[PDB]
């Protein structure tokens, strides 16, 4: 349960930085 | 604990991203 | 300027939130 | 197994997390 926990905050985290570069690219 | 180091290392990480996003909220106002 | 604004809003509760996370590991090690 | 794909897995998004910051830089100066 902690790992499956933690794989997914880490999955989480890759959504956030995708999202991140199109919206700098947005605006560059 | 090798589970409390990387609780710790996300825990920096989310905050490195906030950082981020704020940045670029503030660059958007202008 | 609305969005603008809401975006700083879901920034600054962002690093609120990160802050926090770092603050609940780290009582975990205490 | 587990931990060692999660510490690589980490390590890969702060390389990703450090780029963008060079990105930010940039901007802020333009
Ligand atoms: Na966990
Ligand atoms: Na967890
Ligand atoms: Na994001
Ligand atoms: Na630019
Ligand atoms: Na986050
Ligand atoms: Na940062
Ligand atoms: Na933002
Ligand atoms: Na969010
Ligand atoms: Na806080
Ligand atoms: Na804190
Ligand atoms: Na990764
Ligand atoms: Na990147």
């Amino acid at each position: 349960g902690e790992i499956a926990a933690i794989k997914q905050e880490i999955a989480a985290i890759k959504k956030e930085i995708a999202a991140i570069k199109w919206e700098i690219a947005a605006i560059k």
